[PDB]
């Protein structure tokens, strides 16, 4: 490899978006082109919309995505994934005057790999009580998925991009939504969203998987050793720690 092109969303800050002039920034950004120093590659990101971006990849119109991409088993049978560049656990939002705030977390830690009778009993609660509830959630993300799968009975909307969950969720359009903590704890600490607030158990594992990860085609297994090395070394020297700080505004690095 002498060059290669990343995609990324560029809707899905602080990992992924577009600055006052319209340059793609994020944390995603600054961490690709950290670790393509690295790998000794010259570095060019392409902005691609969430629906194709495992397609466009697969059929070779860039070589990886680093774009907030849970690393989950449904995603692993289409494409290959680097090792986690960050850790995230998945969590609701609500509004800050929301009736569901008053719900009781029996299970802080939701590990979702193994579920047991008590864990069940828990997403259980949490169904039946989305079930009167106005639920959205960004199309062909592990949001959708999540909801899909374990909780079908709960009413979702879908949107193209995550911005228009936020703002259907600020306007009362819907009632509450899920997103990794990654996401909600950078929306939820300005003070432009004192309004919202993260809540109810905080997941990991199942069909989220484990981790963010470079997203690159099953037969580019040398990509895939260049940029597994690539993450070693920026997680091992605290650059990952120090990108996620800076954007995240709190440590996720595995
Ligand atoms: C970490 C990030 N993962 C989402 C990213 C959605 C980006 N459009 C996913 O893997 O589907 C999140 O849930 O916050």
């Amino acid at each position: 490899y002498k060059s290669i092109t990343i995609a990324t969303e560029g809707s899905y800050a602080p990992y992924n978006f577009k600055d006052a002039g319209g340059k793609l920034i994020g944390f995603d950004i600054d961490l690709g082109n950290d670790l393509c120093k690295r790998m000794n590659i010259e570095c060019k990101f392409v902005e691609q919309a969430w629906d194709g971006i495992i397609p466009s990849l697969t059929a070779g119109r860039y070589d990886a995505i680093m774009a907030a991409m849970g690393i989950q088993p449904a995603r692993e049978k289409v494409i290959a994934f680097s090792r986690p560049y960050l850790l995230t656990p998945m969590t609701f939002l609500t509004t800050a005057d929301s009736p569901l705030l008053k719900t009781q977390v029996a299970i802080e830690n939701l590990p979702l790999d193994n579920i047991t009778p008590e864990q069940k009993a828990e997403l259980d609660k949490f169904t039946k009580i989305f079930e009167g509830v106005k639920f959205g959630v960004q199309a062909g993300t592990s949001h959708e998925a999540f909801m899909k799968q374990m909780m079908p009975s709960v009413q979702i909307s879908t949107y193209d991009t995550i911005d228009n969950v936020v703002m259907d969720l600020k306007a009362g359009r819907i009632d509450a939504s899920l997103a990794s903590v990654s996401f909600l704890k950078p929306l939820t600490d300005k003070p432009d969203n004192k309004d919202l607030k993260m809540f109810g158990p905080r997941m990991t594992g199942g069909l989220f998987g484990k981790g963010v990860g470079v997203g690159i085609r099953k037969e580019d297994a040398d990509l895939k050793a260049l940029f597994d090395k690539a993450i070693d070394a920026a997680i091992a020297d605290g650059t990952v720690q120090k990108l996620s700080q800076q954007w995240f505004g709190y440590d996720a690095s595995p």
